[PDB]
């Protein structure tokens, strides 16, 4: 129960990362988009397909779903309930998170050959590095979070 | 009784997911649209006849319509009347939405030719994918608080 | 005074849509409108024309005077004589959107030859269809808080 | 004493229109300044030399001029030294709409040749007629918080 | 100690202004910043030389020392020795408003001849007058909450 | 007992100070940056070269690392244990700034040459004078927290 | 037969003068044509609704008309019968400049609403005085060349 | 006899027309050749697609294998045999201008929609009604030149 | 006698000084004309009404009336009627030389507020210094050709 | 010797063909070449590597070739080591348009992935059905004038 | 008399190279002069003042003025009379090129702030060290045509 | 004596070839040069810098320097002594080719750094192959003519 205490303060160390890394370090996500064309909607054609869902609206999904169950206890006073989804929730949006991007890294040249596109074009990634961080951070304590809650969930079956 | 719970915390999910979808995926709707073309007004009518309410401002009222049931209760204090009201709405936004955008499944490409433009002309929604997933929560739930209200009219 | 009720109901309706109007469907008013022409404040003075005083603006200020008799009689706490002005004043601003727009319909095209521009351009508005809805909205509320008021007033004059 | 009621109104009044007038009807007041050339820094000259003070900025400047002597009463707790104060800065503000601005009316062109002009070119205000009717509304609540500080004054 | 209340209404007077000239006066401050030269980088740079720290940082911080000794004293309930500091500072914030820029006087030209510039080029600030006013009541109630400050020391150090 | 009074004060000191520098100082950070070129990308990728993690998210999650320790207390109620953490994070986000960026001083100028770019271009800071000044006050504050948490540490 | 020289002194001089006319008054004919449009096609339909067949193309084909019979003369050495053609083409040529311009007039300005353009567009003709002058000149000797060529003629007839 | 001095003066006459034509008419060709897009090639693609060969290359053309056999003759000096050729020459260039164009008018406006473009595109003929009457000239002569040479072949 | 013979040397002379000044100094006349506008037709407006006929085409004309006597004689082979004209024409042009451009200097620069433009405009002239001195080298030779043909004609 | 007539009559067949060719079809040969890129020198790049010598020069010099020899013999008066050279060259300047360019065919799209060009670019050919006539005409003429000067040679190794 | 000779020889090597010169070496000779500026006027004023009268002009003219003598004497057929003109022409058009543009070489900058300009403005000269050769030529012949000249004249005054 | 028969014919070769060279090949010389940059300048010095006398007017100055002596002798009509020339000139020439241009090999690309320009820019030259390919043949021809003159000085 000393655990169920990190998990408030880890909960809102993502957060705080997020509201930084949805507002300065990402910003105008597609805007800072640039690809080397004068191809019009090849560009957005281009970021359509190496963004499906965006990080910043992943993990303020992720958040969004790790948050509900909380919700839901609340309303009841089926806490073990809660507890399970928090995790196969905060863990579907780390495999998304693989998958898609592939390897929690950002790419720096995604080079992009969809339709409008005359060839292949190289589309440049904006801020590639100080994204990265501000995903091993939001991925660590994504990943830490789930441990703390199956110790929990462990603590409720063993017990 | 359980069931007036989910649909609070369903009504809360929703918005979260709105606002999301408004500020970020959405973001400045139309200034991201895109047109090959160098005629002034093709843009603008092309917007207009293929997004004539956009989703934003469709669940804008939808979430505006499926409240004000629940608030004439809240002032009286007829209920059971109002749950009339928060179904009908909800299912009605949810028509407009398969008529209209054809589908909850945003278009990559809608190849518009209304006057201004001189011929037929390509014009590129970006971001379709991400906004097919939020059509999708936003129906889905949508469809979900459709079920409650009604498992709640016939428990009645 | 089961219709005291709805006024307050449909007061906020009104609001809520001015807002979603005032801010998705309108947005930035002037940058949106366009006119075939390389002419500096053909598009300035064309829009002047047309749009004397833009209908968020309308609704502000009518929203702002069908309210400050409400706050008048809360001072006072001349109830009847409020009721007054929350008419004439909301119908008032009808009469304003009527003249001036022509039948609570916009636009799609103004072929507006005012000094600056060379001759006659073709100026396009941006999202009518929207707008349009928003207007019989926030005019059908305005038609009904009209009714509503009438009816405790002469509720009042009667008995 | 009902005198102090529409005081309160009215000040609550010409705040709302002020926001309205500063956000929406002006924007971004000088960015919405057009000129008819190609000479750097002719648009931002003629812009300072027929708005030396914006009227959103002179108007944020007198609600607050007509405000501090309000405030003085309420740390002392004199009074009466302060409506002389509310009156005639309320009215020194109006001074300075006639004077500048030539009349509380936008015009809907001037013409500048301020020195990195090459000549005199055509300047076009934006939304002239808008912002008049808002400088009428602004300046008619300013004439009349101006009785009824001097009702007040002479009633005592 | 009536005095104590005009530092108290000074204390605002000048922050409510430094709001409208931080936002609507200066607004985006170098965007508005003009020069006559198609060199990358000689606006930039030209515009570091003029405003090595600009008037509503230097406001800001002036600001930020003209009250964290304000508060050292709320958190010791040494009191004279808060005073000294709020004049110091207050007028320190004043010597560097002097000595750069030159005497509360915006210029509507300064001409630069920086290094990326090719040769002395016309770079033009935006609504100087306007900024000037800004200046002089940023500067008049500086200097007022000086004497202010200088008369309440005094008092204890007399009596 | 005095020196928790003084970290309470800087801490927020330094807030008001990072605001200050984020919104207004740095602004839209890389918008403002301008290269010598016209190439796509050049700018993006010499930009990430340069600056891996901008000034202000650094202070970001510098002022994010030392709070939670001292909110690990707050829960719990280890406290001399947080301390601890209070000083090798600051001090270690003091070292990130040395290294990188090149010793608490804003480059006028940079020059990249990343693969993008066709050779060796000029790359020009908006603004370094005065982001120079703000790291120092930044970092000013950082190397005094270090002090009060340590001779409260020499203090037990 | 002392006109038959001044015919021959007549007919360089349209040439000499056409000449000038070609090159340096018209230059390169719908290059100079500006029209106040940013309309594809609005440019090139404008000029060729007012200009069927440009002036120095019709003076081009008039001397050509206005030759080709001084060449079958030549060829049977019927020499009334040229006579009569020198005049009737020469004549017809003057024709076509009355009707289609009006008025060996050139225009400053004209206003054109084809299609491709949105709405009426003022076209700007370069450089209308001078080509006025070359009009008059054209004509006048293409309108001499006819009084001397009839008076030739009736020699025959009368003689 | 008289025949053959037309010949030569229509061939003088077809030629400073063809002149005129091609310098100063068609101009540039291609150059004032304009197009309602942004897509590089289109223009040239729908050059190609609509002009296959310029009407003054061709009648470059025509006049070439129209004076080969009138040389053959100068050369051996068959003339009969020549006139054969002086014919069907003739009369096939004025039949890849019926195919071809279209019917001896210029086109003031064609839509082409070759692969480049994005769609069907408006694309402009600059100064048709002028063409039209050369090519009128062009063939009327051309037209006549057939009649003078088969009169003098039925004529032997 | 002797006064024949530089009557042809400086015909000559003004001939290839003519071609020079056509064809490098004036050059493309009006397209090296540059003003300080954005107004379609501002500059073709302010290009007539300030040279109303070129100075090229006006020696132009002015050799083509001075030459048209002279071949007169050539075929009537009267003569001395001939030198009347040779005197007068070489005159006339050199009057509207004066009356025109206001007197054998080229402006530097002109100020046209013809009606297209906005309001009165600066329209800078290519290379006045060196079209300068070529009016002086065509007017004094002019004025030159006057004096051998009235000394021709005093003679007689 | 009858033969000896027709290699004169089209031996100028091809000049007059080469000058339309040159001129009107051609033109300026780089400037109607247009790729889809904003890369500068990957044009300049991608011209050189698909034309290292262009049509118009080849024929230039093809004619230059095939005519030196015709030179040297009227400098003699080796006759037939001239018809040797004729042959030869002519012939020489047609293996040299198959290889390069491929089969007398112009290309309507060549895609270029040349240096400077970031990926493979869409470069499009001007007019290229126009110029495959005039290659057919120049290559058949090329290939008749072979024809005839190999009977002259061995009209003087059998005879 | 043998320098006769040498005099016409050199009187055309000028010659073909002033056409070199004047042709490519010059070429359009103001379009190639760049200004960094967007000033209009800036640039053809700073090349007024400049060069007030460019090389291939004077060398046109001076041509023109070392030729006009040689036709005047072939008119009387006085001719050492010739001799002196053909001199102090040839010398003072060398006289020109030494005041103006200053020592026979060409600028690669100058920098110039005439009137539209809004400071000084570096103008860059194209292709100065091909002019300057192009120059030393021509200043090289014009001052050795001098030389035989001189002699030529002397010959006549002291025999 | 044979000699004296290719000599004028090559003579006449290399001419035709320095036509298609210059007028073609070449072209607008520096204007097809391109420079990945924005100063106004660069461009016009990087030519400057690695073209100091363009091939085209080298070759001029060739064809003009060997071409005296043998007008030298048409002249006088000594002659031996003006092949001495011939000779030296058309080597001279040769030399100035491999230095200069660096062997007789068209560069692709220069990187060029002067003064203006910001730092080390690609400047792209445009057709170097088909330039290379007539350096070829106007360096062998004049290779060339400089045996046939030395075989006729060693013949004597
Ligand atoms: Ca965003
Ligand atoms: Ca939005
Ligand atoms: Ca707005
Ligand atoms: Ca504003
Ligand atoms: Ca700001
Ligand atoms: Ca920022
Ligand atoms: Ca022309
Ligand atoms: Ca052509
Ligand atoms: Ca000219
Ligand atoms: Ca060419
Ligand atoms: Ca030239
Ligand atoms: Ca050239």
């Amino acid at each position: 129960s000393i655990g169920k205490i990190w998990l408030t303060v880890l909960f809102i160390f993502r957060i705080m990362i997020l509201v930084v890394a949805a507002k300065e370090v990402w910003g105008d996500e597609q805007a800072d988009f640039v690809c080397n064309t004068l191809q019009p909607g090849c560009k957005n054609v281009c970021y359509d397909h190496y963004f499906p869902i965006s990080h910043i609206r992943l993990w303020a999904l992720q958040l969004i779903f790790v948050s509900t169950p909380a919700l839901l206890v609340a309303m009841h006073v089926t806490y073990t309930s809660s507890i399970f989804f928090r995790v196969i929730f905060e863990a579907a949006f780390m495999y998304v998170f693989y998958v898609m991007y592939d390897g929690f890294s950002m790419q720096r040249l995604v080079k992009c050959n969809a339709w409008p596109c005359p060839n292949t074009v190289d589309c440049f990634v904006s801020r590639p590095t100080e994204k990265t961080v501000f995903t091993v951070f939001m991925i660590a304590v994504s990943g830490i979070c789930i441990l703390l809650n199956v110790t929990e969930l462990s603590y409720l079956l063993i017990r």
